[PDB]
């Protein structure tokens, strides 16, 4: 077979866009649930009722009915969130809240009991809303230790029960969502580069620190990083353009580089240079870097860039989604041989998903349902050039479905455009039954695991 | 100051491309002793009058006043090959040809009088004739040993003359130039590409042994592997053509990869059972690769290339480059284009050993009554390649230096033949062996002797 044995076939879900119960069992605020508008809005002063992240899809009280789907469709791994607001309401207690680890306990424990592994992304936009508002988020390094007590505490107390972790879901997303992505509570327009990439730059000396502390706690652990994959593609063959779109990838793969080589690459000098970026140093961050560098590389694929010199552009090739996104299957292969040839170490493909406006109805067989062969089709192709990927040589651990049941989206903070195999009945006004039901898209999936691919073909 | 202080500035030939002397001092044939026509050409039975490589451009005798041109640009740095059959005529003698030793001790030694460093090509095209013959060549594993007896050889004798080394010039030119790369004797039809990849095999596990070797004489020594760099650009963002572009791509990276990286590449092993392709390793060949791979890259540049998932809408004519006037196309960008892909990929110092422009240049006399050339095309050509060397440097890739090809004119690989020059020197002979042999510095010669004196500064 084309497809590992051991692959990992999944779903993946962020806590904030799924769980709810916002304010129970001590749950201190996070940045989310002033978030009413998602990422792209303002902040609320404080949480208003139309966010619908406060109740979510409800999976803190139903996750055991969705991982019975989860199971059905036969995931052996599902990746999630803890969220930091639960184990450290404020971020800046001297003891865990033993409520959240006793309900992450549990989690972990029902997945297993479906014989699904846990894949957890330590950090996900989730940061304690105090930490944000106390000290303008990771624009502090005293975030690190926060960051430390938090990952140290987890480790340690599922280090039987989690063997795949993620330190940050996109450090360099705090470039254009500081608050969101940071934490960072000053407006946008008073950030300078140099804030944000100290922002950044404590992040990765975290993701470090937390790497060291990971493998002596569990040397079985798996630690990778998350970044966002985009391959770029010139407009055409002018030497100019292909310039132009090498250099708009080094602006990726400089976090990329840090994480996996462990320096800072020889072009960010100039970068630097070029926009008044210096990089304070703490005297460990060095080495903290260059010893601990990630197992693994994960990432988010949706689609590729089109660049050019010209004072980037609609790829004319490219199909588009009923929602408006341009689709490219290929992109996905050539990101994986790009990012193997970079690196050499495992990839993992965490976020993929086609978004849309799922319409629930009836089928001729009298059950409510989403026809939703566009969702297939578009998993189909890009599962294939995964097959692609695999036999050019690229080690790839797995692929989780974005959003695998549906979610509150962390742009918008919306429900209407799904991404699951799993149809959740709430809508973006907060109405509904709050309902699971299988999509057609569901059965496909369900058969390309248990086939472990080979229905692809 | 753009440019280190240690920048190396030069020029590079091969021996059997200036050298003449073909018969002298107990010489043994070469390969290129029986290519009158070149690499693209046939073989001669036994060398012919007409082939230009025997008397060359007579670098042979004449090297103390071509070395007195190169020291009057200013060359730090010198690249040329050890011709293999002047230390080892047959190549399997016990001893090694003590004429030949001698020749390169004293090259060498007027170069270090003029304080130019030696950058020494182990093997350039120049595989005796008989191990060519007797063993076809590299098909053969014994031509492992030969060319080890020769290296060690060498890298002995001139341990305290030469620190820089390069083991093959292209290693891959085999794919091409069986005979004239790979001292293959077997006609080119006769030849699957297993046994052709079971040659450069026996290459590659060569140059990591004589790698191993060189750090066992010299702990100063850097070696390095010499690879053709040809950047591919898609001709549309359609990503059938991006992905044409990188399967190209991986033709020549699989390669330096297992140079630098010391292990054959991922994609190899699809890339093998498609073409029917199964290396077949020593015990030890694995090890050897892995752990003795090079301290450097080096590469010829000339050109880009674009390439189409479907070519037939229109190996294609780039729409935004300029070309020279013998028609090939002129991409500076590409240059720094490839020294951001090899360091990216390989984080190790690169070394440019190859680039110019061929032209048929005219001597002709200028208006102060001295013969030249007014090569004021190739100053231009030179110069914005050296503007994108030095932005690559800015971009923080490590660049060791730079060696102009055919610094003095040579006669050429492919169709041996003297009237496309590439030189800052130009040398009176011709394609039918005519003329007086004199040098004569072109316009190239004074420009580029301000660039190396300001190291580069006079650039900008």
């Amino acid at each position: 077979t084309i497809f590992p044995d051991d692959f990992l076939w999944g779903g993946a879900v962020a806590a904030n866009q799924v769980e709810g119960a916002y304010n129970e069992d001590g749950k201190g605020l996070s940045v989310q649930d002033v978030l009413p508008k998602g990422g792209l809005g303002e902040a609320t002063e404080n949480p208003t009722e139309d966010n619908l992240k406060l109740i979510g899809i409800d999976f803190y009280h139903k996750y055991k009915e969705d991982i019975s789907l989860f199971s059905e469709m036969g995931f052996n791994v599902f990746r999630t969130s803890i969220a930091w607001s639960r184990i450290f309401p404020k971020g800046d207690e001297e003891e865990p809240n033993e409520a959240g680890l006793k309900y992450y306990d549990e989690l972990f424990d029902e997945l297993h009991a479906h014989g699904i592994e846990p894949l957890v992304t330590l950090s996900h936009y989730e940061t304690p809303l105090y930490l944000a508002r106390k000290y303008h988020g990771w624009v502090d390094r005293r975030m690190i230790h926060f960051y430390e007590k938090f990952a140290r505490t987890v480790l340690e107390r599922y280090k039987d029960k989690v063997k795949y972790w993620l330190t940050f879901n996109e450090v360099n997303s705090v470039l254009e969502l500081p608050f969101t992505s940071g934490g960072i509570d000053i407006p946008k327009e008073n950030l300078s580069k140099q804030e944000l990439y100290q922002a950044i730059h404590h992040e990765l000396v975290a993701s470090s620190l937390v790497t060291k502390i990971a493998r002596e706690i569990n040397s079985e652990f798996k630690v990778g990083c998350m970044v966002l994959a985009m391959p770029a593609y010139p407009m055409t063959p002018n030497p100019k353009d292909v310039w132009a779109t090498h250099e708009y990838e080094n602006l990726n793969y400089l976090f990329s580089d840090v994480h996996v080589r462990g320096y800072y690459p020889n072009y960010a000098k100039r970068y630097f240079k070029e926009n008044d970026i210096n990089i304070e140093f703490a005297a460990e961050d060095a080495e903290l870097l260059k010893n601990y560098t990630v197992d693994f590389l994960s990432f988010s694929y949706y689609m590729s860039v089109t660049q050019s010199a010209l004072p980037g552009l609609v790829n004319p090739y490219l199909e588009s989604s009923e929602w408006g996104w341009q689709i490219d299957p290929i992109g996905l292969r050539i990101i994986l041989n790009r990012y193997y040839d970079r690196y050499q170490i495992p990839l993992f493909i965490v976020e993929n998903g086609l978004g849309a406006k799922d319409q629930l109805i009836k089928d001729e067989l009298n059950n409510l349902t989403v026809q939703d062969d566009y969702r297939i089709q578009y998993m189909k192709e890009h599962l294939l050039q995964v097959a692609e990927a695999l036999q050019d040589g690229v080690e790839i651990m797995g692929y989780t479905s974005w959003g695998c049941i549906d979610c509150v989206s962390m742009s918008t903070a919306q429900l209407s455009k799904r991404y699951g195999l799993i149809y959740v009945d709430r809508n973006d006004d907060g109405s509904g039954t709050l309902n699971r039901y299988k999509k057609m898209s569901f059965t496909w999936y369900k058969e390309v695991i248990e086939s472990n691919g080979e229905s692809l073909f």
